[PDB]
């Protein structure tokens, strides 16, 4: 049983567009955009509706790059996420009620206040190779268990 989330990250030649989470699950991370996919939306709808909602950024072209299921402890819904990138974007990132956006040249993402399995897949992200990843995390901090390979196929 699981429930579809999106995850869109803007990665540019030498910077990547995170933000932080200011209220919530989450809040005092950065993070790539999105959240859930609403019924009436398609997985890729989904991720610009976040993407705008939370940056007002909207793209010409979304690529899947990824997808990454979590298990929480207690929890009984997996979060089936499916990640996508973009290097041109429309407009200039401005903060949201949600997330307050900065750029970060890529070697100066602030892993330490990402998400722990940020750690793991963000660089398959950043050699531009697809991926299938699994985390089972216990609270917000401990990850019990993950699997990370590439795939021709996301
Ligand atoms: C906006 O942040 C997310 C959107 C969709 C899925 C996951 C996220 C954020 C917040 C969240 O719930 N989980 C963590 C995030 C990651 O960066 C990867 C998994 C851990």
């Amino acid at each position: 049983a699981s429930r579809l989330y999106t995850l869109v990250l803007v990665l540019q030649p030498q910077r990547v567009l995170l933000g932080m989470k200011k209220r919530g699950f989450g809040a005092g991370r950065w993070n790539g955009f999105g959240g859930k996919v609403q019924e009436g939306e398609t997985i890729e709808d989904g991720a610009r509706r976040e993407l705008q909602e939370e940056s007002g950024l909207t793209v010409d072209a979304l690529h899947k790059v990824g997808q990454i299921v979590f298990e929480f402890v207690g929890e009984p819904e997996l979060m089936d996420v499916h990640v996508f990138c973009t290097d041109s974007i429309q407009g200039t990132p401005v903060e949201s009620d949600e997330m307050r956006p900065c750029w970060f040249q890529l070697d100066q993402i602030p892993f330490k206040d990402m998400w722990p399995d940020d750690s793991y897949w963000f660089p398959l992200l950043l050699q531009k190779k697809k991926f299938h990843g699994y985390f089972k995390f216990q609270g917000q901090d401990t990850i019990l268990d993950y699997t990370l390979r590439e795939v021709d196929t996301v």
